[PDB]
């Protein structure tokens, strides 16, 4: 079998590549339908090897391998990111910059944010059968902690919590 | 012949040591029947020991045929798991529980050492959920160099506060 490399985005929207196999260097067409997950196999006759020249040219058989993604993580039907923040904006509030699979969706947290904290939103991966609809986006957050205070500092924060 | 055969003990035993009386049972022919018969042995554990040493018992083992002479037993060190510590190698691991205004503002940790010494360790400087805080010598003994020990790490779980009031907040923003 020989694997087939795409990226989140082509299996977010859609894509029909163009790959390229020796058997003689041709180029096949191959079109990605959204949705599919990894190890889905695709089969194409006639671009594989011939045998003798009284047999016509064997199959090839693709995989479907995934690429990793700078900015989600894929989890069935919903899209996992991580977003490194200051800890003064965990406890206070701030919006989040969301460049989806494609556009900017700016996503605002007014609550308290935690280590545990995971944000659910259609903002994942498109569901199959069910048009315009999409999965969960799950949040998660990676608080940076100051790495020091002045006493000052430390005084107003345990009058504050 | 020989088998292995779990020998379970604690942290502390490992710690300080411990010389006692264990109970094993292996087959062997009584009347020309296989029976499982039990013996009292005595083990010395020593300070230190690593999880998979293993202690060889000759003739303590199963009995093949009648009359014959017995295999040998051997017992595998295993480690109950602890409610308060962590090994890892020559250190102990401790996970510290505490709200998010001690790891950032300071406080003082209790540690009762497996020993039963009773510590208060300060901390100072700000922790933060991966921080691993190393004290001294307070680890578990080596079993190479007598006298010699690993270190106590401290690790925290800091719980967050499940809400703040506006002016809680604005207080924070003005320190933070």
């Amino acid at each position: 079998e020989v694997p087939l490399l795409v990226t989140l985005e082509e299996l977010y929207l859609g894509k029909r590549k163009k790959i390229k196999v020796t058997r003689e260097e041709n180029i096949v067409e191959v079109e990605i339908k959204p949705g599919w997950k990894d190890g889905t196999k695709l089969t194409y006759s006639g671009e594989g090897d011939q045998e003798s020249p009284g047999t016509s040219p064997g199959d090839l058989v693709l995989i479907i391998q995934t690429k990793t993604h700078p900015r989600f993580t894929r989890d069935d039907c919903h899209l996992i990111m991580k977003v490194t923040i200051p800890l003064v904006r965990a406890l206070t509030g701030f919006t989040c910059p969301v460049t989806t699979l494609d556009r900017n969706l700016q996503i605002p947290i007014k609550e308290i944010v935690n280590p545990k904290t995971r944000k659910i939103v259609n903002e994942g991966m498109p569901i199959k059968n069910q048009p315009g609809q999409k999965g969960d986006l799950i949040l998660e957050f990676d608080i940076c902690f100051p790495k020091s205070l002045t006493p000052e500092q430390k005084k107003l924060i345990k009058e504050a919590l």
